[PDB]
């Protein structure tokens, strides 16, 4: 398990830092946690001023996924922190992805052997973070699959994505309005 699409220092310190934030939660520098006091730690830590703790709490809750698994370890921060950039902006990355996967289809999904039910489909359009690359969205579509990455280390207001060229984009808005993955409105100008 490891971030991809990224240089060798870029790997590092990014490690170092899940273990800063690991060590800041839990107080150990590794081992296993009980679910709920991990979600409850990053919640109060991540979320933004003038959101409200519990939602921040069902938020990392839902992509901190399994539910039914009574335990985290680092290894689930590592892979947490690696889908949204870094925890400066996390809530503002979470917002963006989410906010298009639940406009055009609600394609992305959270729960492992994601990549196994997947294939399973044909026609459909799924998405899923690559449990080996946790900074990696994988895009099943009709036409073939997509890949593109997270910068961990560049917060929201940068440009925080790239893809296999190197080409780097905003944000998942703007990205997806570069590669689109119907609903008018009554305007009374």
């Amino acid at each position: 398990m490891c971030i991809g699409n990224s240089t060798p220092n870029e790997q590092e310190t990014f490690r170092a830092k899940v273990d800063e934030i690991w060590f800041r939660l839990t107080q150990k520098t590794d081992g296993t946690v009980m679910r709920d006091f991990l979600i409850e730690k990053a919640a109060e830590y991540f979320k933004q001023p003038e959101q409200p703790k519990q939602n921040a709490i069902e938020v990392i809750s839902a992509i901190m996924a399994p539910q039914e698994e009574q335990t985290k370890s680092k290894a689930d921060l590592y892979k947490f922190l690696a889908m949204f950039g870094p925890y400066e902006t996390i809530m503002l990355k979470i917002a963006s992805l989410l906010l298009i996967s639940n406009n055009k289809g609600h394609w992305l999904t959270f729960d492992p052997q994601a990549e196994k039910n997947a294939n399973n489909q044909r026609d459909s359009i799924s998405g899923w973070f690559d449990q080996n690359e946790p900074n990696c969205l994988i895009l099943k579509t009709p036409t073939g699959i997509r890949k593109i990455w997270n910068k961990p280390l560049i917060e929201a207001t940068g440009q925080y994505l790239m893809d296999e060229n190197g080409e780097k984009y905003d944000s998942w808005d703007k990205y997806f309005e570069m590669k689109p993955i119907l609903t008018a409105y009554p305007t009374f100008a």
